[PDB]
């Protein structure tokens, strides 16, 4: 049978700041003990390139092992839709196995940011639920956050982006704060960011109305 | 390579309720034409079941052969975690793959339904969303439909159930209205099926206040 190769993406959110390091990750696994030394080529649009990472192979409990190497990209070159190309060998021998991926193709569109007060119904309870509604996006690639004062809240979940009938993608966020916090006045805010937002990054706040 | 076999749920509505008919599906792909019949055999909890239904295998566009066979099951059985296993082989051939599903476990959770209205700063465009927030569920078998004034309402999505931090699920479903209908006073109503509610039915309204 032998080895399988995965070939991962940055996070969304790494690839937005320049001071964030995004990286493109080659998993290597059901590596056997006799295997030679597994080896990585690595291209970007079928150039070689040369300042990839590669950790110790590690066992995992299957008896089997996993290798990784770890590319840092630049954030221009991943977002300008740049092929990253991973090429797996073992010291030795001549065959390999080569996976290619590159940001998703399309008109990149801006997501639009709605945030939505907790249903009337909700304020029975001890805590609610502040939605962070964020639509009309392409790619799917995104981050959102929250925080209120300054600093992050701790409490929420995101959805997985979904994809719309429009070909964009929607998702919401939902932060869970006491109910004590949002009756006080309290503002809270949703952050999104995203390559088609400008400087790939908005906020949208709210709190109890007047 | 050989086969793959995949083995689904019954729908969550089909187990909730008793008019309705749950199932197990059995799916093998990837049957190449010169492979002997294909063959299932079916266990509850171990013991063998032979009321299946299986359907002759059909060529797909890929040059490859889909069959599928469908096990009918009693509501309580599902719903009390019993554990259903679809066994594949060929006539005459020693070898088989197996597939094993039943209903998550652990304590069912009430869901929690709530509505939300469109945001104001939406109110600006042609059509607004309707929300309906669904959480504190368990296990994530879930039904979630939109209607107004008795007429199911299709405009919508719903996002997969999302683990949370306490264990439970939740989710959304955005219902797209023209504003027009939403300003009108229009009543919409979010229905959810899922075991752990009352009749395993509830549903929510929404209107412009
Ligand atoms: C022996 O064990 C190893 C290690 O497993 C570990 O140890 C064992 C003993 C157990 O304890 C495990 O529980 C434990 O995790 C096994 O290694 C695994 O091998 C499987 C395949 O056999 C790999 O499956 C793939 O998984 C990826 C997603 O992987 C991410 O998410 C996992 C959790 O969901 C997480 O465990 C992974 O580590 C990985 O996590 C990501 O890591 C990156 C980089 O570090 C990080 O940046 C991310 O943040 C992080 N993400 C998350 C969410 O944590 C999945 O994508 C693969 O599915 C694709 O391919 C399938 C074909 O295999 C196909 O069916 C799918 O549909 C999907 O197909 C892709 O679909 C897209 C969309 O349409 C399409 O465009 C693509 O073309 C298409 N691609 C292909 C190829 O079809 C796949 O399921 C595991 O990643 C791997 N685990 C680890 C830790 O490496 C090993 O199998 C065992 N061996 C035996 C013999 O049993
Ligand atoms: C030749 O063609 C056939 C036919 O495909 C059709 O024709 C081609 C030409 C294309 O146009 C196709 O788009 C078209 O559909 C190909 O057959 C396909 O083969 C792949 C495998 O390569 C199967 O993939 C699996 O899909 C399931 C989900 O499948 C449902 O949803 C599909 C839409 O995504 C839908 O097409 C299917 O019909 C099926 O629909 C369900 O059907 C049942 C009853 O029929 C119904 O009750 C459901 O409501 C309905 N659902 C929906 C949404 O409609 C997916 O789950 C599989 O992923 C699991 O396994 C992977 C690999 O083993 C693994 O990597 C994944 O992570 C995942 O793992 C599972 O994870 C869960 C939780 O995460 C865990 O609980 C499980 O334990 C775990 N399982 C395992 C084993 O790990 C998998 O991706 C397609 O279903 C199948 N299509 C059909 C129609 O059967 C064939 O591949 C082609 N051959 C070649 C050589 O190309």
């Amino acid at each position: 049978g032998g080895p399988s190769v995965f070939l991962f993406p940055p996070k969304p959110k790494d690839t937005l700041m320049i001071s964030r390091t995004p990286e493109v990750t080659c998993v290597v696994v059901d590596v056997s003990q006799e295997d030679p030394e597994v080896q990585f080529n690595w291209y970007v649009d079928g150039v070689e390139v040369h300042n990839a990472k590669t950790k110790p192979r590690e066992e995992q409990f299957n008896s089997t092992y996993r290798v990784v190497s770890v590319l840092t990209v630049l954030h221009q070159d991943w977002l300008n839709g740049k092929e990253y190309k991973c090429k797996v060998s073992n010291k030795g021998l001549p065959s390999s196995i080569e996976k290619t991926i590159s940001k998703a193709k399309g008109q990149p569109r801006e997501p639009q940011v709605y945030t939505l007060p907790p249903s009337q119904e909700e304020m029975t309870k001890n805590q609610v639920s502040l939605t962070c509604l964020v639509k009309g996006f392409y790619p799917s690639d995104i981050a959102v956050e929250w925080e209120s004062n300054g600093q992050p809240e701790n409490n929420y979940k995101t959805t997985p982006p979904v994809l719309d009938s429009d070909g964009s993608f929607f998702l919401y966020s939902r932060l869970t704060v006491d109910k004590s916090r949002w009756q006080e006045g309290n503002v809270f805010s949703c952050s999104v960011m995203h390559e088609a937002l400008h400087n790939h990054y908005t906020q949208k706040s709210l709190s109890l109305s007047l």
